[PDB]
């Protein structure tokens, strides 16, 4: 069911997150880290204090689809051991899907602060308004390698 995933989302906020390959958004599922540039690590810290849940919602740039999403469990943090990305400081992340949703099917989302534009349009940090972010989570498919269990006792 939705109630575990509506829970989490609740007076959540969304971020767009674009990433120019494949191999970091795969680091970053296996390990639980992003990191980006530090306009959007400012906004993100910000957000990461103002809000019950802070979710990163992913999309591969040329891709077509999202590739997953997942919520920050820490602020950005500096002096941890390097993160070899394939080219700020690290966000440690919960993923809650990490299961492709193609763009196709998000068609019918449009973000009202970013000019009521289709979801999948927008740059890195683009923020998603909370009921666009909640549809927009809800349209993912169940994820059977993930366990909400910890994210729900993190709130």
């Amino acid at each position: 069911g939705t109630s575990k995933l509506k829970y989490v989302l609740q007076d959540a906020r969304f971020f767009l997150i674009k990433s120019n390959n494949h191999e970091n958004v795969s680091l970053a599922k296996a390990k639980g880290v992003w990191a980006t540039l530090p306009v959007n690590e400012k906004k993100l810290n910000l957000a990461f204090r103002s809000a019950r849940s802070v979710i990163l919602i992913f999309s591969v740039r040329e891709s077509g689809k999202f590739q997953g999403f997942a919520r920050l469990s820490s602020e950005s943090h500096h002096g941890g051991s390097p993160i070899h990305w394939v080219l700020g400081g690290v966000f440690k992340i919960d993923w809650i899907c990490r299961r492709e949703l193609p763009f196709t099917k998000s068609a019918h989302l449009t973000n009202p602060w970013n000019e009521h534009k289709p979801v999948k349009i927008g740059r890195d940090g683009q923020e998603i308004e909370l009921e666009c972010g909640t549809q927009l989570c809800l349209l993912f498919p169940p994820d059977e390698s993930i366990d909400l269990y910890q994210v729900i006792h993190k709130m």
